[PDB]
Order: C-alpha cells, then sequence, then structure tokens
C-alpha cells in the first residue's frame, strides 16, 4: 500500500512545497492547519486529528511562523507565550499524539531555524523557540527509536511568512540577504523542502538538525 | 557605596549558598521567592519586586528547579508549561523588569543545566527549558551591553530540589551519579556558587554559559 | 556541458559508493588516491593532480580512514601526526589547490565523523582531526563564497576502512552497534553517499556539517 | 607540602600573569618555555622537563600564540604545521608525559581561543588548532579522571602575542575591537588568568571549555 505523509503546516510556504513534491501515485499526503480545522496549539484538536488519520509513515511539522519581534525588555510576554504555544508546544503535542500511529520505518521531522544559534538582537522569542525545538528533537529521537526524529533549520526563505510586510520592505529584506549571504541568494521553499526529503529518506539519520541557511550562521 | 545583589531563588539550594557567600560588610544581599512574596512567573509581582529594591548591581536567577519527569508521549503538557512559566518565563520577566535598575558595571547571571546539551531520555522539559535559557542569555548579552549577561549550567547538585523523592530513591540517585562521574562525587551547592561569583567578578565575560557538571556532559 | 566531479578517496568505501551514484550520461566522475598515483598528503602531488583535471564543478574528499587508536598517554605522536597529514592536511591541500578550478555553482564537500563531538576514550586522534575539519570547513565556506563548502560527518559505516581488523572482531563491532544505535542498524556506504549528494544538490547550503550517524551522538 | 604549579608558556602574556597570581607562601610555581630550555613541540624536551619537576598538582599550558594568518588558499602549509606542532601537539605531549606526575586532586588546564567557534575569514590555522584543543581536552577529561581537565578560551587580550605588529596596526586592532565588543574593552591578561584560577579551584568541573571573550562569540 501507499506511503502516507502528514504535514502540519503544509498549507503554506515550506510545508506546502514539501507536500507538493511528495505527491505521487505511490503516496497519500495529508496537509492540515487552522484553515483546515486543525489548531496545533490545542491538545484536543491534535489528538482527534490523528484519530481521523490513522496509521501513517512520516510526520512533518512546519506550523507556526509568527513571533513578536523586539528586545526582551520590550516584548509583551503574553504574545511571546502565544508564539511558543503554536511552534514549540504544537510540535510537542504533534509528537506526543502522533507517534503511536507511525508505522515501521517512519519518522518525525520538526522545524527550527538558524536563530537557535545565530545571536541577533530583537529575536529572543524565535531563538528560544528554535533552541527548545532542537533539544526536544534529540530527546524524542532517543525516546521514540527506532522511529527516527530530526529537525530542519531554515535560513531566510521566500514564503508567505512575510505576507504581512510592506512589499517594498520585503524586497529590500530579500535583497539585503542576497547581497550579504555567502551563497548570494535568498532561499526558495524548494531548497528547504529538499532537506525534509533527505531526512525522510535516510534510514541512518536520527537526532540530527540540518541547517539550510545560505551561510547565515557563518556571520 | 555598597554593592547590591538580588538573588531570585536565593532562599534555597544553590541560590541560598551563593547569597551566603556574597554577604559581607561592603555588600547588601537581597533574596526572594514565593515564600517572601515574589512569584517570578507573575509579571506584576516581578515588576513590584524591583520597584521595592531600586538601583542594584548584580541580578542572579536560580528560581524554578521543578519539572515533570517522563517521556514526551507521557508528560502532562499543562505541567510542562507550568515549569516553563517559572524557570524560563520567570528569567525572561526578571531580566525585562530588572535591567533598567542595573548600575554601571552590573550583570545578570541566569541558570540553565547540563540537560540543555546532554541528551537523556525522560528529560525533554528540563532540556528544552535549559536550551531556551542559554539562547536567551546570549540575546540578552547583546541587547543589554555593556551590562554583562551569562548563565551557569549545573550538573547534579545536592539541594532541596530533590526533597520530594522517595528517600531510598534520592540516595540511589546520588550514589549512582557519584559512581559514574569522572570527578567521583556529586556537586555541592558551594561548587556551583563559585561559578556565579566568577561570572560576577569577570569584566571580560558576557554571553557565556559555564558548565559545572562533574563531567556529566562527557557521557 | 557535463558536470564534472573529483572524489579524492573515491576508490574505496564511502567515496567509491558516491562515485558510483554520481555516474550518469550527464556526468564525468574522476576518482583518485594512492593507488591511482595521488598522495593527498603531498602538496606537489595534489597541485599536479588538479592540473591534469582542469576546470570542474564539485570536489569531494573522503581520503584517510586511518588513525592510531589508544589513550593520549599511550599513542605514538609520530603516528598521530601521520594520520593528521592525510585526513586533515590532505583536505586543506585539496581545498587550497583545487578551489581555483571550481566552476560557477561549484562546491567542496569534506568528511569529518561523529567523534568530533561524541567523546569516546581512546579516540583523541580521530576526534581532533574531525574537529579541525569541521572548523576549517566553515572558514572555507566563508572564504570561497559563492563556492559552497560543507562537510559530511558519518557514524560507523561498513567499509574497507576496517579491513585491518580480524573479521570476527569486525562482525562483533558491527553487531554491538546494530544492537545499540537508536536506528538499530549499522551504516551502509549508500546511506552516507546520500548526504554528499544532498550537499552537492542544495544551492542554499554552505558552512554546514551533516551528521549521518544512526543516533550515535545521542549517547 | 605546598601546592605545585607548572605553567608551560608561563614566561609571557596570559601564562605569566597567571604565574604572578599563583605565587603564595603555600605554593611553588614553575614556568617554562623555549627561553628556559623547554621546547614544548619536542617530545624528548617535554619528557626531560617533567623528570626535572617530579610530582606536582596542576598543569597549565598557554604555550604557542603564533599562527600564520591568511586564507586557506594563501597560507604556507609548512608554517601552518609549525603552528600546530607547538600549540596543539605541544599540549598533547605535555599531557602525555606530565599526567603521570599529577598528585591526587590535580588538574590540567589547556588553552584554546574563541576562533574555534567564531568563524572569521583568514583564521583557519588558529580555528583548527583551537577546535582540536577543545576536542582533545574532553577526551583527556574522560581518560585521566579523576584528574580534572579543562580549557580556557580567550578572546582578544593585550599581550606580547602581538609584538610583531606594526605598532600602528596593533593600536588599530585594539581600538577597533574595543568599539565592537559588548563589554567595550579589550581583555587584560588578569581577566583571562582569573578563569584558569577558577578551573583549578573547582573540584566539580571537568571536560569544560570556559569562554572569556568580551562577547566576541556573539557576533
Ligand atoms: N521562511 C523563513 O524565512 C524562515 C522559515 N522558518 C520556519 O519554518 C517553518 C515554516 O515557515 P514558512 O513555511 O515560511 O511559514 P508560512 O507562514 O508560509 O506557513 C506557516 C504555516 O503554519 C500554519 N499554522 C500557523 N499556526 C497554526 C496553528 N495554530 N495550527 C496549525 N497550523 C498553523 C499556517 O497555516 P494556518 O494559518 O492555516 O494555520 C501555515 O500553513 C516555521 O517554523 C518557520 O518559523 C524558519 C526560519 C526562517
Ligand atoms: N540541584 C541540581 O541537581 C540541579 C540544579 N539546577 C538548576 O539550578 C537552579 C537552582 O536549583 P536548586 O538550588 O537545586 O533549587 P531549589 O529547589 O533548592 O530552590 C529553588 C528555588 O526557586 C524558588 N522558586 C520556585 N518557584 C518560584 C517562583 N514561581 N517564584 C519565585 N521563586 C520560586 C524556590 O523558593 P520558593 O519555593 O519559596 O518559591 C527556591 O528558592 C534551578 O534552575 C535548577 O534547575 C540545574 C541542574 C541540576
Ligand atoms: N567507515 C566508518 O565507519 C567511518 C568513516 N569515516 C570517514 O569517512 C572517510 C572515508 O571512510 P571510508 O570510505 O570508510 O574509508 P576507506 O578506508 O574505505 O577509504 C579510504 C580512502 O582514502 C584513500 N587514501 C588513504 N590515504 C590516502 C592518501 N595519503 N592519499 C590519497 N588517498 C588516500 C584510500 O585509497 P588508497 O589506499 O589508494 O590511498 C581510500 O580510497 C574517512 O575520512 C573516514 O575517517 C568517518 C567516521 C566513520
Ligand atoms: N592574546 C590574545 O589575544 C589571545 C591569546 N590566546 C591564546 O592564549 C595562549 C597564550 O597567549 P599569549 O599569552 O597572549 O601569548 P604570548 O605570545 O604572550 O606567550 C606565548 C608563550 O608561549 C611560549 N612558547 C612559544 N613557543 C613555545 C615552544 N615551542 N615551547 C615552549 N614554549 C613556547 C612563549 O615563550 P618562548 O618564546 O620562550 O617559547 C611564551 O611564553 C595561546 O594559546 C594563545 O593562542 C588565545 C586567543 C586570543
Amino acid at each position: 500500500d501507499k506511503t502516507v505523509y502528514v504535514v502540519l503546516g503544509g498549507t503554506s510556504g515550506i510545508g506546502a512545497e514539501l507536500a507538493k513534491q511528495l505527491e505521487s501515485e505511490h503516496t497519500i499526503v495529508h496537509v492540515a492547519s487552522r484553515q483546515t480545522g486543525l489548531d496545533i496549539s490545542d491538545e484536543k484538536s491534535v489528538y482527534h486529528y490523528f484519530e481521523t488519520i490513522g496509521a501513517f509513515d512520516h510526520l512533518i511539522v512546519t506550523a507556526g511562523s509568527y513571533a513578536p519581534a523586539g528586545k526582551v525588555v520590550d516584548v509583551e510576554v503574553t504574545q511571546a507565550k502565544y508564539a511558543f504555544d503554536t511552534k514549540f508546544w504544537g510540535a510537542v503535542l504533534a509528537a506526543k499524539h502522533g507517534a503511536r500511529y507511525l508505522k515501521q520505518g517512519g519518522s518525525i521531522t520538526l522545524t527550527s531555524g538558524m536563530l537557535s544559534r545565530k545571536v541577533v538582537a530583537n529575536t529572543y522569542v524565535k531563538a528560544a523557540i528554535n533552541a527548545a525545538i532542537e533539544a526536544t528533537t534529540k530527546v524524542l529521537a532517543k525516546e521514540l527509536a527506532p522511529i527516527r526524529v530530526n529537525a530542519i533549520s531554515p535560513g531566510l526563505t521566500k514564503t508567505e511568512a512575510y505576507k504581512g510586510m510592506n512589499a517594498d520592505d520585503r524586497d529590500a529584506m530579500y535583497q539585503r540577504t542576497q547581497s550579504h549571504l555567502p551563497v548570494g541568494k535568498v532561499g526558495e521553499a524548494s531548497d528547504i523542502a529538499m532537506a525534509y526529503l533527505f531526512a525522510i529518506q535516510n534510514s541512518y539519520m536520527t537526532g540530527t538538525v540540518i541547517d539550510v541557511d545560505g551561510g547565515a550562521l557563518l556571520g
């Protein structure tokens, strides 16, 4: 029978691109997010979601690109916690309730981001979330073995994550990046998708965080 | 003009030992926690606390030793969020409202723990919290400069943190650790206190995480 | 028109498997090592090797699986230095003289190994070599941009690397690993080759070290 | 029965400052370098040296500040290997022959430097050396237990290490760093020496790398 994928966050950006690349005659690709009725921050919603999916092979979580920007002294802690509730706690909830459905040879692939390790002013919420994701990924890899668990850590990537910026501001952001990254380009969703596919396919990889950040971490 | 310290969590274990060591004729040492009326997880309570203290030199946070032990698939997420609310968000709140009172030459020293980087089954809450603390320590060091910000990362230390274990259990934990660690002993509070004093004293250290873990990280 | 690859160490184990996977109607794959007349430890030999190849697209270095095992206090430093001359200095020399031949879109992929970061008694030579490779990889990524530079860090993989072992001891080594790694198998060369293909393919990745170690780093 | 220190590299800069601070009525401090007849890169010289000293308590190695600056593609590999021979292999040799003379409760403290982990163009030799030192430090901590083994990782410090610079360019270097660093100053030898004293003093620390870099790693 077909290999079955669940992509929480697969309705937009990196997750949607991955889901697109995963579709074939030999696969079933489920995507879900708030717009499909799933709130990954909500434990009951996640629990009942997997109940309806049943046994599957690979879980990928890309949900939750929002975080309040700003200095620690200025950021509203309520908004920071909200951000944590989706990206961090949502991944925890997805693993907690999804793992029991994973078939032999399956895996979980979470998402962090280079701010876990690139120290940048005004980014503590993103950095803390990503650091937590990477640590939890490794604990999960140990606890769920032989189910494999890894994380992809993207650098700046052109997606809907930035649909709320003024378009000119967005372009200037992309251009600054292009101009200062060693690779001399901004990431495309398909560049990041490739890394999830690699984690999914490699039966000798678990507890790993794969950076795809155009050299951003090199400072 | 005495040097003024604030130790949030200074009423027990590691904080208490440090507070004791900071006491002198040329210092004033404030300690606080729930038993003195400070709930570090409550923003208005933290704000009130620093209003009562006024200008001071060094802030140290050791508060929040609790975390629900167990596998990701077994741990109660409400309890996990509770732990985060004290140790992680408490540290965030303490920096956020304490920073403006720090005098020239001042510092903030937070507390993580070797589980940020030592991967151990059944410890995701502690590991995630400590990873978040370490990432946030570094962002703070960048944002609050020239105020210095560092973190102490302890290994197993004999304190009231374990007061709620089956006494048979705790002794077994202590003996097994003493048996397996390169240094052949469990940590004493004074060993860890020494590290805060070092962070406080060193005008050339910021953004650093100091491990005092008896070699546990070496596996 | 065709994409040209150079694999130094491509005559055995991981390098040979990679070279086999790179072969196609669209590519030209060159492999080299001592048995083909290239000693990667010898600067003149390396310099003259690249003259004979001319312009190419991707350099991969897997050469040098040997290192004297044993405690720091016991290991013959002369033999330790010999191991460095091939695997570490070899990589340096290949980058130093090969870089100027790399076409637009090109990349260098080096090889380290999990012992860079998994602390194991009796392995200081392998650990130090791998640590040096990973650091040099990142410096190279910055210096050679937009040429991309990454490293693959393998865990235990069944190859000719262990041809010097008694066959029974080797089977037992493999089995102890299979029995204890989270993924419950020993690495095959094709599992590691997959990672080099990924690094070659991803135009948004540079300065990255990719672990494919079956979970060994999780301890 | 006084406590005996050996500081290889103790005739200049950081090592000399530490030697000065170690002097006491209850200590004996030995310093040594080429100018005293110890060439730490030469195994028989190192062996001879420890025969002359006999049983002692704490070994500190600061020897070998030199390295050829420049890009991988430009640096003379002979000079690069010379740098490794002193700072890296010298530390290896010192531990190898010094370890057997270490009294109960003793320790080894080595020196790396922030470039192990801060990626900077034109620094591969220093970066690789320091990465190798940090990895070897941890292996030694495991192998020599209960002897404790740690390393200090300095950032820019005002010492004789920069004597060979055009006194104009050296001032440019100091001033530029003072203005870029979070702590707003260049390191003084005493700042770094403090960290060795802390490693020597702490019976619960081993396998640890202590950064004292004024925030350089924060980027
Ligand atoms: N693009 C970049 O520059 C970077 C990307 N990333 C990380 O990669 C991941 C994906 O990023 P990206 O594809 O660009 O983001 P997008 O904004 O394009 O997509 C975000 C997705 O998350 C879903 N989502 C948000 N909240 C919830 C929720 N409460 N429950 C269920 N689904 C939710 C969204 O759908 P819906 O609104 O319907 O819920 C959407 O499908 C994120 O973790 C992001 O932080 C990391 C670093 C850099
Ligand atoms: N001991 C060990 O083996 C390890 C220690 N640590 C870490 O070191 C730090 C201190 O540990 P330790 O000294 O052993 O802990 P203790 O359990 O001895 O002390 C904890 C302190 O935190 C205070 N506290 C708890 N909750 C709050 C709150 N909501 N608001 C204000 N204060 C609070 C407590 O006082 P009160 O109840 O009155 O609020 C108490 O003063 C912790 O971060 C811990 O995780 C890290 C790794 C290993
Ligand atoms: N297999 C494993 O378990 C592990 C593998 N690795 C690393 O991966 C890399 C490759 O491993 P593996 O494929 O298994 O090793 P193999 O021993 O199968 O192959 C090693 C290759 O290096 C070549 N070589 C050795 N010395 C020189 C030299 N002086 N000049 C040119 N070529 C040389 C060999 O060919 P020739 O004899 O003709 O020179 C051979 O092609 C190594 O860096 C190794 O340390 C890392 C960790 C785990
Ligand atoms: N100052 C800085 O900005 C930084 C310092 N450091 C590191 O700290 C350590 C010390 O630095 P620093 O004190 O400034 O350097 P110094 O140049 O002041 O001192 C170097 C010492 O090493 C000795 N030495 C050199 N070669 C040998 C040898 N072959 N055998 C025995 N001894 C030798 C020298 O004496 P002699 O000539 O008699 O041999 C001298 O005592 C080094 O590892 C350095 O890399 C790390 C990062 C930044």
